[PDB]
């Protein structure tokens, strides 16, 4: 069943009940200031750093979930309710939440009073704004008091929830009931000491009263749903000193039948130069100049509406690079809106904060920085260029990489360190995709240091060479790359051997040496090793290119011999040289990552889809028979039913979850792309639909999480909860699925020398048109598609038939019409 | 006003309402297994390690506070309520909670149904036991369904509340409806992998049903107060797979009028050897032998009642060493019961877990390990001796110490490190108090390594020497000790200079060198420097002793000259050698720590209380005028009203909290002891009453926290919340107050050559008798006390008058009667 509908015209997902299977959130903010916002107004906001700069507090694993957020308590003749339903849970006559791009609206109505709240983070502002419209929909007069509410965090969210021995004595506010445009509250904890910033929470009208102490507003022994002040009907005017600061104003609203009142609320982050921190000589009063300025920009509904308009303009203008129009509304909305929105949110949020990730850890995988780039580079190429230099600047001089990148300081994580041997090859993945999209070969000449050491600068190209050579110099007894701490699968730790709780599976190595190899890195090395070789050749390094190709050919041979189990690729050789992912074993017979990635790299592909004998086809057939389910493909089969001490974290999961039998959505695209490669477009599209939000909307009760974005993990067939997802929003599943559908299913993909048009989607999409803007020109690509396996597109370019699948790049400003038949 | 009363006959604090100012807690467990238990059954339990071995989940900063614990949902004809009042908050006809020594009882009655629960951790057991008695107090038949409830934690509490991306998929249980003695639920998360332990939650009767999935038991959108299963009236028999494991059993109870039913619940921690983990060849079923054995030990009320009696025997026999009988019930109950209980609790729990300390950090101050020992050494001398050996074994070879000690591993915290220059001297404090209490000079000969390095062992005495010499070799331009990172005041960081949020004030040193000195360490060196000297002398090291005395005399001279401001002692010299704690400055004119500690050490003491001119008397008179308030003495005055960058954490607190004008109780005793030293017993006893729990009971509404234990911090006079306490239970205030009243006010204190009897308590306690067990003999000390300033006791020993205040130690088994007149 469903709990909402898509609104394609508005670019919103419309949630039509409070009673979803789980809280469904949206992300506000496109620059430095961000909010997490559930369909019940839950969540929080922070400036730049979700661990050290959080404005407002939020409780994970609360009972009930998501009780805490931006509330507006309506007191109507003594009856108290919130339009967000939570936390009060008073019966509503009407409820709706709409999540759009960078903004959401939530509307609740009860006993003749409707409250609609628009939430957004404006362009160019460090604030979350609410436009609130209160309407008397009854036939009688209403006289209301509305109590706003936000609970402040003491900035360092880790300290805030752990260091009470100090932090219950540090909470400080200032109250400004007569602000130039209404009433305002300032949360200024530790502004007295080292912080040059405070938060402001304010309303564009004179508040009848206020509260800044949570215990007084809520009352002893009460939940948020039973808050005492709203029930009493008057603000207690509480001034916090320590404990739990909050922001609340009471606003009197009197309405004739049918009449409406609009209010604008602002939660703002304000920083002052050090020399301008104080209003007074005694340094007791915060300088409010900047806060007043912000509040003056949102004093009226007209300013707020214009800011909202400017937000939509931003998203509408940003999403102008790739669209599709077909017979399939679900495909179209995923491609044009939601998949691309999600990719942008991953770039903005990294892996900081979701309703699963808690905002305390601040880095993301080095490998993930690169892969995320694959999905946003067509939208923000300038930013992508900068990200590539920033991450490559952290790389070690021997070619190895920090496993975790800290995007806020542009440094590698020193505690975690290096030794995950797939990491360095992803830098080649990132840079090639960047150069194919933009044509900007000049990024290869940028000066880039190693481990951020001044004076160590070499060309970015030289970094790619050190990434390539790292794998060459780190191969094991079969010529396969040594896996080291782990490969893409961070749970496959063959050099760990842990039997002590609390030891990190990723960084603990209780035995040194060994000969553990990865076929995943082999496959990766074949694919990105060739992309390196091509860049070396174009750079005019004919000898470097050719040597590189030689190493790639040897790796291809190794995969197809020592790496090949008979009907699929092995997964690895362990510390002692024993096979992993072989049919000789009872569990973990076939693993998905090699099968998809190796075939993506062309390994074992034969004459065409009918060539059953081809290793590539045997492997993908094996995947289909042993790993594919109704909800996508599981990571390996069978799942391990006992702890495998020589394999690290993988077997610690109960079967059917995460890396031990879960559908790890991120890797499903590699097989989908593999299927288009071998010429089985219908199978490819099928696998895509199995895990794609628009297509899973009909089973929201089984999926449970957001029906409009991808999740990392869907419980596999061996789990009782099979079909149920965890870890929505922040996952490279978004980039890889966007790459898959845009470039391989729809088949429109940037190349150095032109735009390739190679659709392989099968019969379910008989006709479609893609509009792609590439190198300053617009390509209108109309496809008539039989969907037959092995049939590839013949192109007519501007009315004239052409040979091959490559369209020459046209000059900036051009429009190019391409008709395709297959 | 009050919320209860002491019951001295039962040794319990009786809480007579649910509606206390704050959750008031007790500690269960005297060995490896401990529980935090509030008067609303809130809190949690862990085995040994509260960070990584936590059985059950607890939410700090919940709304409302303390909503989560061991609950028993009573469904009576469809009406649902809990005898702990929270979480349901149904109106109770009767409520009472009694906290005793190692157990509590909570009783609730509503609509003719009474439910009493006794909570305790038995001696020799790693479990929390509930004895539940349900009585039908109505004139009608009653048919009830009782639902037990506890929420599991996923063992590692830090992971539990931060790493959802993994741990929402790892919850596992096994259900045993037909357990040999009732029904049992096993929480076995990560038992599959590296954990050799699991938890069992069980009842000594056949449960009608069960639940182990929180979301099913409680229902979506619901608080614990609205749990759906109890309201439905029948268990859902949910079996957890991931998400949030719980333990819950429904039991059917039918009662005629006046009829009662007893039930015994067990929460148990169970560990199997590796070769004994599994019941089955396939390793899917936990080996339950040890669990069934535990459960068989609490299968009946009789077994349970006998275990309860053995727990009372344990605490009664334990507290047989020091007691007083006077005219003052408040003094007597603090000295005989609550103060010594709190001291045992601090040894058992270190600084791990309270309702303010969250159980994640696992270490405690090396300085606090020594100070806590001062207050428990008379009870557990054998355990004290071991603790001294353990902490000294971590000491550095240069005499410096780890600032933080980790009792669980008996190692120093490497990340925090050393450099807090008061730390080494406290090892002398600990060892001297131990040897005085026991006569065990043999401890000084123990082999003890440095920094736990095999082969580096030297006699414990040599560790004391390196402590004493460390101070000698680390003195400033005035001959005062260099302060280093800080002294006892962890917030006096004169070598920090931080202007960046997130830098640790204790470990960050942005300037090296400087000349900062501490007068507190000076006074400390005078006091414990002399004690070391006396030990070296007794050891027969005449040259060493005299030389130590020479250094101590020099330190005295420094304190009284360079360390003296005119009417009180300076607090320090800062990094550039400017004075801190001087009347020349507007703020921080006088600091408490040096006044109290210098006079305890005899520095500036004159002819008697009559001698106003004596610096000790000028300093204490200044402390009285400027720092003493109705709630105790504040740390310094005035408090700093702007950030002092050159002083570190201290001025970051708003005035009147923690180290910036807070009443930091821990330090009040040094002045109380000082006042007995100068012969002002009435003032000493006054100060003692101002911060002591039995005397603050009648102002429970101001104090806010537990009226039966000391808290670390009472808000000072410059704070709007002046009088309100934070950080109850785990604080060196306990040891220092017990030393103060037992050895200085009451005046019974062990020395090497006998028992000193030197009462100085003022007129408010005209007569009292102390019974003290010391070196195997019992001393009955009967005191008649005029309370006059400077009047000191004249002793008659077994009927014969003696000179001096020292009673020779009698042979083990003797009774000695001492009569004192002053
Ligand atoms: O292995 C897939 C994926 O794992 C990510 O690491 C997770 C992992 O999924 C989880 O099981 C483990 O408990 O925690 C780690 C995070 O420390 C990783 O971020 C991805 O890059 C990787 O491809
Ligand atoms: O300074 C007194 C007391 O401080 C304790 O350290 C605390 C300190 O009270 C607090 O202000 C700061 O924020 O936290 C630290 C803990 O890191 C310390 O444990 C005691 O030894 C010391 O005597």
């Amino acid at each position: 069943m469903r709990y909402g509908h898509f609104d394609d015209e508005a670019r919103e997902y419309v949630i039509t009940t409070p009673h979803t299977p789980y809280p469904w959130i949206n992300y506000l903010g496109s620059e430095q200031f961000f909010s997490l916002l559930s369909h019940q107004a839950g969540g929080y906001s922070f400036y730049r750093d979700a661990k050290m700069r959080r404005l407002t507090r939020y409780r994970y694993n609360n009972i009930p979930a998501d009780a805490g957020g931006r509330y507006l308590y309506v007191n109507d003749g003594g009856d108290v309710w919130t339009p967000s339903w939570l936390p009060v849970k008073a019966d509503l006559d009407h409820f709706e939440a709409r999540h759009g791009l960078g903004y959401s609206t939530i509307t609740g109505e009860r006993n003749g009073v409707r409250v609609e709240t628009l939430f957004f983070v404006p362009v160019g502002e460090n604030a979350e704004v609410q436009k609130v419209t209160v309407t008397n929909t009854s036939d009688s007069y209403k006289s209301l008091t509305l109590f706003s509410f936000v609970e402040f965090c003491l900035w360092n969210a880790q300290d805030d929830q752990t260091n009470y021995q100090r932090n219950l004595s540090i909470g400080e506010v200032e109250v400004e009931q007569e602000s130039p445009h209404g009433s305002a509250i300032y949360h200024r904890t530790e502004y007295r000491e080292r912080r040059d910033h405070y938060a402001v929470f304010a309303v564009n009208t004179q508040a009848e009263g206020f509260d800044t102490d949570r215990d007084t507003f809520v009352g002893a022994y009460n939940s948020l749903g039973e808050a005492a002040v709203p029930l009493k009907g008057e603000s207690a005017n509480s001034v916090a000193s320590g404990w739990y600061p909050i922001g609340s104003h009471s606003v009197a609203v009197s309405l004739a039948p049918g009449e409406s009142r609009e209010l604008v609320y602002v939660l703002g982050y304000v920083e002052n130069p050090d020399e301008e921190k104080w209003a007074d000589d005694a340094k007791q009063v915060v300088n409010k100049e900047r806060a007043h300025a912000l509040l003056s920009r949102f004093a009226t509904s007209e300013q707020t509406d214009a800011a909202f308009a400017a937000l939509k303009d931003y998203w509408t203008d940003l999403l102008s690079t790739y669209s599709v129009s077909s017979n399939d509304e679900k495909l179209d909305r995923m491609v044009n809106i939601w998949n691309q929105y999600q990719c942008m949110v991953t770039f903005n949020m990294s892996r900081s904060a979701s309703f699963f990730e808690t905002g305390i850890g601040r880095g993301m995988g080095f490998r993930d920085s690169n892969q995320d780039l694959l999905g946003f580079v067509h939208l923000i190429p300038e930013r992508a260029r900068e990200r590539i230099i920033d991450i490559a600047s952290t790389q070690f001089a021997d070619g190895s990489a920090y496993h975790q990148y800290q995007p806020l300081t542009k440094r590698g994580n020193n505690d975690i360190g290096s030794g995950f041997n797939d990491d360095p090859l992803w830098l080649i993945a990132g840079t090639a995709a960047y150069i194919k999209e933009t044509g900007d070969f000049s990024i290869l000449d940028e000066p880039v240091p190693f481990d951020n050491e001044p004076g160590s600068e070499v060309p970015l190209f030289e970094h790619l060479t050190r990434s390539f050579e790292f794998t060459v110099t780190h191969r094991g007894p079969h010529g396969l790359p040594l896996i080291g701490r782990a490969d893409w699968n961070d749970c496959l730790n063959l050099n760990c051997f842990s039997t002590t709780p609390g030891e990190s599976f990723q960084t603990t190595e209780n035995q040194a040496g060994g000969v553990a190899e990865s076929t995943f890195i082999a496959a990766q090395f074949v694919l990105y090793g060739e992309q390196y070789a091509e860049l070396a050749a174009r750079r005019g390094l004919a000898d470097v290119a050719d040597r590189a190709r030689g190493h790639v050919a040897e790796m291809r041979d190794a995969l197809l011999t020592d790496g090949w189990d008979g009907s699929w690729f092995l997964r690895a050789y362990d510390y002692y040289g024993n096979p992993i992912g072989t049919d000789a074993h009872d569990e973990g017979k076939i693993w998905i990552e090699p099968q998809g990635f190796a075939v993506m790299a062309g390994v074992g592909v034969g004459e065409g889809p009918q060539d059953t004998d081809a290793p590539a086809i045997k492997a993908l057939d094996s995947v289909n028979e042993m790993l594919a389910t109704d909800h996508g493909m599981v990571l390996q089969y069978p799942a391990y039913t006992t702890y495998q001490v020589h394999m690290g974290e993988v077997s610690t999961y109960p079967p059917g979850y995460k890396e031990n039998g879960g559908i790890f959505c991120h890797n499903n695209p590699w097989v989908i792309i593999a299927e288009t490669v071998v010429g089985r477009g219908g199978r490819a599209f099928d696998y895509y639909k199995r895990i794609t939000p628009a297509y899973r909307e009909d089973i929201s009760d089984v999926h449970r999480l957001e029906p409009y974005v991808y999740a990392q993990m869907i419980a596999g067939k061996e789990a009782v909860r099979h079909g149920e997802a965890k870890n929505s929003w922040l996952t490279g599943t978004a980039a890889w699925n966007f790459v898959t559908v845009s470039q391989y299913l729809l088949g429109v993909r940037p190349e150095y020398d032109g735009l390739v048009v190679d659709p392989q989607i099968g019969p379910d999409v008989p006709s479609f048109t893609v509009t792609r803007v590439a190198r300053g020109a617009t390509y209108e690509i109309t496809v008539t598609n039989s969907g037959t396996d092995g049939s590839r597109g013949r192109l007519v370019v501007d009315g004239t038939p052409v040979e091959g699948n490559l369209v020459p790049y046209a000059p900036a400003g051009s429009t190019v019409r391409v008709d395709v038949t297959l």
